[PDB]
């Protein structure tokens, strides 16, 4: 089953495989005084790992780096920071202290820096106007507008009908808002019908945080967005 929040410490990483050559990375942090779920993606392409997001921060990042070659024994070479939060470039520094190349949408390393929050070296450049994709190894990176935050970005992995929508998506267990202050509220609705539109197919859909689902996360998604909306 995949796990949830608290069978993890502020510490360790569970991998979890949801399909050939594709995980997603499970860790937890403290923040409001409270402890959180996050997750992240594992993508093998061809000889090596590209890896979806740090696993919140850099402790829990050098954690995931080791159940990876423990679990995988690939190595992870380059790495996609979908926004500028620190539950996705938390530990960014590691990355590429291990020799990963990083990256992020110029809007995400401007974001970070402005934030003090680290920064990915390279930037994703073809991300700018909405509606904006490219491709990137073993999946796609699509932007779908302004939403969790202005620069959030998601990922698909085509071989396994995944879609990894990061913090622009909640999980059904969350029925309330949370964390908006970077949040574009009235594009949000928007900008998740089109990760709708152009990714149909998607089977797995994981969140930001919490157990994945299928597609009916996004309506539920914008069902709180627009409830938060109001009051
Ligand atoms: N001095 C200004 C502070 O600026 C900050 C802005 C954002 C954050 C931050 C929220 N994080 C989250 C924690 C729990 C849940 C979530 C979520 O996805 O809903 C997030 C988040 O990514 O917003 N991670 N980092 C932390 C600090
Ligand atoms: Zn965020
Ligand atoms: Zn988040």
């Amino acid at each position: 089953e995949y796990p949830t929040v608290s069978e993890i410490p502020v510490g360790e990483v569970r991998l979890y495989q949801i399909a050939d050559g594709v995980w997603s990375h499970i860790a937890t942090q403290s923040f409001d005084g409270a402890v959180y779920p996050s997750n992240g993606l594992i993508v093998r392409d061809g000889d090596e790992l590209l890896l979806i997001d740090t696993a919140w921060g850099a402790k829990n990042t050098a954690a995931l780096l080791a159940e990876i070659e423990k679990q995988i024994g690939l190595p992870v070479t380059r790495a996609v920071s979908t926004h500028f939060h620190d539950d996705r470039v938390g530990g960014v520094d590691v990355l590429r202290a291990a020799g990963v190349a990083t990256y992020a949408s110029p809007s995400t390393r401007r974001l970070a820096e402005v934030e003090g929050n680290e920064i990915p070296t390279h930037s994703l450049e073809g991300l700018s106007s909405s509606g904006d994709a490219v491709r990137f190894g073993p999946v796609e990176l699509f932007y779908p507008g302004a939403a969790h935050s202005t620069d959030n970005l998601v990922v698909y992995v085509p071989s396994a009908s995944v879609l990894y929508g990061g913090c622009a998506i909640y999980e059904l267990s969350r029925t309330s808002a949370g964390n908006v202050a970077d949040a574009d509220l009235a594009e949000w609705p928007t900008s998740i019908e089109r990760i709708q539109q152009h990714y149909p197919e998607a089977q797995f859909v994981i969140p930001g945080h919490g157990l994945p689902g299928g597609l009916d996360l996004l309506k539920h998604t914008t069902n709180v967005v627009k409830a938060h909306t109001n009051r």
